[PDB]
């Protein structure tokens, strides 16, 4: 405890690459024809899937899921089947890579048209588990962040954009 | 089922809105001292929550619930609420029963305080008398989509209210 | 760790006190007329509520619950609605008195004929909360206990008798 | 709707059956060392896991996960199954597709060994190759209700398996 946040994303810039990902999604979805649904990860997904699902030009559902971050559980499945559907996971960050790992092998299960992952951030030198992460909003070093879905101490969830927590002596 | 959806209330008039509310919001709390959590009513409100705790202030927790002819817990809290100060987030507010028993749930926990604000509001059609602090809008009884609200799991994905026509 | 577990209440007094029970809940209920439904607390009751329902000759309905043992929150709600029925909660064993407190809050919200609740085991040596407990198995002093439902470091859950955990030095 | 409901497995026939799956289930991981647990199906499999797991006579632990197009975990496991030997109890198994489900959802958590243990087999409505290692009783394609199964949520407190009459 005891530190500061500093601005290391601004909003704006979240902003302007979330748009850019949101033209990406829709490029290579557009021409499916059939259903697709943005899998949101809570409770750190709400903001990122919120603005991204907006950039999405392209008719979805919005479905959240609920997984314990030693065994991968789920907490709260899926309302929505997502058979025959182009599912696009959904999370604010990817790190360890385990939780995106196991979630991603519970979904291919109901068979649907297609699985990729969509991450916000993505800390590649963290990773413990491969696994393959189709769009990503910012690479960073594995740096102290908060903010748009990441907390700290169940603080700085509603942060407009991604801080740097400090950590005062 | 074949219809029409039309604008009813444009993005920048929620931006607006919303940014009315987090101050409303804000000037509210901003001297309680306790913790504060704002719970969102999962699915339809995800979207109003994301922009609302934004425009928010004062150091809050973000957390989500998800309920359901008995209203019954589908997906609890992942906080405690008991002695802060808890802010329902839902989408709309019609009938009225489904935010009156949440909140009575809620109230069990013995929160500093309780209260509510929805996005929408259709006045025309309650049934409960139910407390709600805080509203962005009230309005006629159309059939509204968009902003996170579906029809048929479709249109949540809009960035502005949207009303089904129908034919 | 390191201890043995010895037979406290047989599994043949078990049987014979639940017959009791379920005649008494049977004479309680039988002339109310409206759905009766027993609803369970796992895990703890699922052994119990197996052999006591068996012992109510009353038509009814058997749902579970399952509540996080600060705030009590429930982890899986009941499947069937319960307004304007007899409901009887059914548990392993009641001390602080804590869960049983709130779920029978919970449940009283909406809004059933009757609420009621029975339990194995009764510690009144430990009760924090006063709540009404209707049907009591066994009051017993606040004993180390396991089995038939109560388990100890994941373990005894299996035992169809109720056992003293000893722990040896 | 309306109906009857006969007797077709009696209360004692199934308490031998049981008695006999303990047996043979203690017998097949007697000797594994690995922790184990039997996870029960709800909500049909409660009286099942019951009487059954006090015939298993290897320490193990209990518990419970509730699933539903797509088969959804409505309430996951409460313990992790990863390298335990794990034996799934189900109150029965007609299609096989529920069953098929579970199974690869558990498998993915990469426990020591998984099986099944079904107290009711029809195999005359099977669409789905799964391996079910433990079988009380195949019967013929009856409408079954009783020892925790239901009908409209009726008839599981029954002590013996009953079928539905219908007329
Ligand atoms: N899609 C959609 N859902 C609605 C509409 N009006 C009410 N609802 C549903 O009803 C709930 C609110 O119920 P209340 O609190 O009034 O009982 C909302 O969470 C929402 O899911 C509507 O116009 N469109
Ligand atoms: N009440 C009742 N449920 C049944 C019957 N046959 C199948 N089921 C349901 O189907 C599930 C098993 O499905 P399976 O594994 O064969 O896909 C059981 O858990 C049960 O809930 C029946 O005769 N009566």
């Amino acid at each position: 405890m005891k530190h500061t946040v500093e601005v290391m994303i601004p909003e704006a810039e979240i902003k302007a690459r979330i748009a850019e990902l949101g033209r990406q999604i829709t490029e290579r979805y557009k021409d499916s024809g059939s259903d697709m649904v943005l899998v949101g990860l809570l409770r750190g997904s709400f903001m990122f899937m919120a603005d991204l699902c907006r950039e999405v030009q392209v008719s979805h559902e919005v479905d959240f899921m609920t997984a314990s971050s030693r065994d991968l559980k789920i907490l709260k499945d899926l309302d929505e089947d997502i058979r025959g559907k182009d599912v696009l996971i959904v999370e604010d960050i990817i790190d360890s890579g385990n939780t995106l790992s196991k979630v991603r092998e519970i979904l291919s299960l109901r068979e649907p048209k297609s699985l990729a992952i969509c991450t916000l951030l993505d800390k590649p030198s963290r990773r413990e588990v491969n696994v393959p992460v189709e769009f990503i909003g910012f690479s960073i070093p594995d740096e102290f962040v908060v903010g748009y879905g990441i907390d700290y101490a169940q603080r700085y969830r509603h942060l407009p954009y991604i801080g740097k927590v400090i950590l005062l002596d």
